[PDB]
């Protein structure tokens, strides 16, 4: 891209690339943490990252997050006509409903034209409750569809920021902070060498699945998220990173 | 005239106030906007420092959600739906209007998330759950209510109701309908959509009601809803006033 080229970006995503071991890196010019239209850009960039990946059939498993709902709001029908199903990764992590997966999917698959289906059952049930909910064919049958995720979309946060965001319970505040988690992402907090120091306990994709999941695209950004996302690409992920100049930048410094 | 014609209209349905746009909805479509923007408007002046605002579903109501701008005066505004999905699709549910129309007035929202078509077990626990508890109190602790009324018939077709339902709103002659209650000529309940949330006797407590509903085919579903006191402001069209008060 000429673009890109002229704009230092080209280098800049090779860099980025090399460094975080990544399937590849995809770089928007500017700072989300200072221009709000440059996640909308990271938006864009993903859902082009999306149509180039999807195949023939699709269940595209998505976590919430206000940088998956910039993905959302940038999507727009398949050219192609390729079969779309879209469900969420995991709960609603005690994320407000603005922000929960079931809210962001439900947006993108309007927005591709596709389906979608949900995931109901809530953090805070009883174990009686839980075990009467986890029956249901309607659950079944979202749980099985999620198992055969073909892509996944998910965002990136710092540790403390989605801990402070979601509802999170004081007992597992003390454990983020003893821990010394310094990333999140769909329902895990990680330490600064990526190994998992706190699981939100959440039916649906558990880490262990995504190894499963072929085309898998993190979007992230902004120059305070620097850390976590090097953090996160601490391990091997087979993912490919949409973010910004921001988040780039400050991080390979 | 329109001043004289919503002073007969008050009077005529014991209306708090009758709010009248020019036109008939059913001949007219974009009447509906009309109907939409005054009802915002109206809102907008009952609103207090803070706010607690219930609503339903349907294409009334969802005209409402996209004439909604934000409050000039930035009060704090928390949007969620009265009752649950009552059988509409998903254009029609009340959750759907409920986060649009929070949307557009730059406000929060919280929705009920009870799914069909559980076992009778799966749906006690989804509803005894925290977070349903914790909306279901909101939903009582309204300050506002705004709502549809529709035709029987029509809402009941609309919606995906049981053959046996049907039967059941035709045999007791059933003429209009609201927020999932199917009410008879004096305005009588003689049918009831199960559903969590806001029930009949909850809108007493509620200060501000508004309904939101025209053209001359409801003429008649409008007027038996107001057979008994409902301490509501109507927003309503030419056409379903002019008809009602038999002033064409």
């Amino acid at each position: 891209s000429n673009a890109k080229d002229v704009l230092g970006l080209t280098l800049l995503e090779k860099t980025l690339k090399e460094r975080l071991n990544l399937k590849d890196a995809i770089i928007v010019s500017g700072d989300s943490d200072q221009s709000p239209w440059v996640k909308k850009e990271m938006g864009r960039a993903a859902v082009a990252c999306m149509k180039k990946r999807f195949s023939g059939k699709n269940i595209v498993a998505v976590t919430g997050g206000t940088t998956i709902e910039a993905v959302a709001e940038m999507m727009t029908p398949d050219s192609k006509n390729r079969e779309l199903l879209f469900v969420p990764a995991r709960g609603g992590l005690g994320e407000d409903v603005k922000n929960q997966a079931n809210t962001i999917c439900a947006h993108m698959a309007e927005k591709a034209s596709g389906t979608y289906r949900l995931l109901f059952v809530p953090g805070q049930l009883s174990q009686g409750a839980y075990s009467s909910i986890i029956e249901e064919p309607s659950v079944k049958e979202v749980l099985n569809t999620i198992k055969s995720a073909s892509m996944l979309v998910h965002g990136i946060g710092e540790a403390k920021t989605m801990a402070q965001r979601r509802n999170t319970p004081l007992e597992d505040l003390k454990k983020i902070d003893d821990n010394d988690a310094v990333t999140e992402a769909f329902g895990y907090y990680f330490n600064a060498d990526g190994e998992v120091v706190h699981k939100v306990h959440s039916v649906g994709m558990q880490l262990d699945d995504i190894d499963a999941i072929p085309d898998i695209i993190a979007v992230a950004g902004g120059s305070s998220k620097a850390e976590a996302i090097e953090a996160y690409f601490k391990k091997p992920r087979n993912t490919v990173l949409v973010t910004d100049e921001g988040a780039a930048k400050k991080l390979l410094r």
